[PDB]
């Protein structure tokens, strides 16, 4: 297995893309605790995977840059795989940001450090059939793209995953992962491209 992902080497992000871009690597984290709570996870000084606790489970502004910046690149890098596609994306509408709300969690979510997520209430942004087809690429690219960067850093496929050594159980092509993860995948890129509507950006080619 050698991924091949979309050549988005010669991509550029605009500026005017920069806020859209931060604001949806802020939302991508606030779906990250959700999902880690809902699993358990709590605060800690360091992470231990005994205790199920995570130190990155803090406001994001709050994150170290190291592995904050992180989010803002993964996520800057699902912007130029929008514009690799043939898409282009514009600001239309200018009351999307106003009606936008914000997920009220149950108040057993907040913790040691009084906090607790707000994701974005993309409950009735129901994207239009020929935005789905594109969330598929982008559930896949999003596959090829965390599995290369797995490559070069040496990982390799082992039976069950092992934290200390480079084996992983999901460092297989697309067609060998099972399918509660490649829906996983896409329900989150699916929950990105309602971020793009929610702020009220157009995700049209000419
Ligand atoms: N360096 C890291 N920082 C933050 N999260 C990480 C890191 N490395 C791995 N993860 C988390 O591990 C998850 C992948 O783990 P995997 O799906 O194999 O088991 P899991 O879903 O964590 O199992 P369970 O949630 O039941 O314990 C990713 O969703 C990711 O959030």
């Amino acid at each position: 297995f050698i991924p091949c992902p979309v050549d988005t080497s010669q991509v550029i992000l605009p500026p005017h893309l920069e806020k859209i871009r931060d604001r949806l690597a802020e939302n991508i984290h606030e779906l990250w605790g959700m999902n880690k709570i809902e699993l358990g996870w709590t605060f800690g000084k360091i992470r231990d995977d005994n205790k199920r606790q995570h130190p990155c489970l803090v406001e994001f502004s709050k994150l170290p840059e190291t592995e904050k910046n992180y989010n803002l690149q993964m996520s800057t890098e699902t912007l130029k795989t929008l514009l690799a596609l043939g898409c282009h994306i514009a600001h239309v509408n200018p009351a999307a940001e106003e009606d936008l709300k914000k997920v009220k969690l149950p108040k057993n979510y907040m913790m040691s450090n009084g906090y607790k997520p707000a994701p974005l209430d993309l409950s009735d942004v129901k994207l239009l059939p020929p935005q789905e087809i594109l969330v598929d690429k982008l559930a896949e690219n999003a596959h090829n793209v965390w599995a290369k960067d797995r490559i070069k850093q040496g990982w390799t496929y082992g039976i069950q995953q092992d934290l200390k050594n480079k084996r992983n159980p999901r460092l297989v092509p697309y067609a060998l992962l099972d399918e509660r993860t490649k829906k996983s995948n896409r329900d989150s890129l699916r929950e990105a491209v309602r971020t793009f509507v929610g702020y009220g950006y157009n995700i049209e080619p000419s």
